[PDB]
């Protein structure tokens, strides 16, 4: 009857990886951007800062590698299945993430997701510039975004459910009907109704609806 959201993030929730970290084993600096990841994703560090010193450390970065980094990304145990009983419940299904199109943007078009935003990689002559732009970077910016699908949709808040699982999420929880962190940071966990800790999405869907 009534229209349902569900908003889930990208990076080690939909799917297993890290796309910053997978890419930044192309470039040979792995360990290095890890740390930052793990630092940002418990809410260390500034989330706009963190991501463009990650991203400055692929500069120069051939495209092809950064798609070989791409290739390797998987969705997550349940992944499907889960979004198929999603769509059948009547849910409009949206991914947001602090990540990159060009990755996120491949799993909007195999899952067959409703919505995608994420950051953008600035390239030229067909190597990362080291930049980085996207509008997944303030503090707030997923909960607005949630709050924006919601609003196009007819959905009222109520009627949304975030997935997350790091500190980016934060607002995305702030925002949503029903919060649940899925194998996450202390931080989120904290300000989460449902706190799952196996990593399968199927998971979820007992409290879906
Ligand atoms: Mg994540």
């Amino acid at each position: 009857k009534k229209k349902k959201l569900i908003l889930f993030d990208f990076d080690s929730t939909l799917v297993n990886n890290e796309t910053i970290d997978e890419i930044a084993r192309e470039a040979g600096v792995e360990e290095e951007v890890k740390k930052i990841t793990k630092e940002a994703m418990e809410g260390k560090l500034n989330f706009e800062q963190s991501l463009r010193k990650r991203v400055s450390l692929l500069k120069d970065l051939p495209i092809e590698k950064v798609e070989k980094a791409i290739k390797r990304i998987t969705p997550t145990e349940g992944a499907e299945e889960t979004i198929k009983e999603l769509k059948n419940r009547g849910y409009v299904v949206a991914v947001v993430s602090g990540g990159f199109d060009i990755a996120v943007n491949k799993i909007k078009e195999k899952l067959g997701l409703d919505y995608a935003f994420a950051n953008r990689l600035i390239v030229k002559d067909g190597k990362l510039t080291g930049d980085v732009e996207g509008e997944v970077l303030k503090e707030n910016a997923k909960g607005e975004i949630l709050e924006k699908i919601a609003k196009i949709e007819g959905i009222n808040l109520e009627d949304t459910v975030a997935v997350g699982d790091g500190a980016n999420d934060i607002s995305m929880f702030k925002k949503a009907g029903l919060k649940i962190a899925f194998c996450a940071k202390p931080i989120l966990k904290e300000k989460a109704d449902i706190c799952i800790e196996k990593r399968d999405l199927r998971e979820i869907l007992k409290y879906i609806k």
